[PDB]
């Protein structure tokens, strides 16, 4: 953390992470396609 937002701030270089995680877990896991 840092100070409020430096959680989201890295969003870009984090949640596309946790996102590309989703996009996997969502588009490969859930649909099972």
């Amino acid at each position: 953390g840092f100070f409020a937002l430096i959680p989201k701030i890295i969003s870009s270089p984090l949640f596309k992470t946790l996102l590309s995680a989703v996009g996997s877990a969502l588009s490969s896991s859930g649909g099972q396609e």
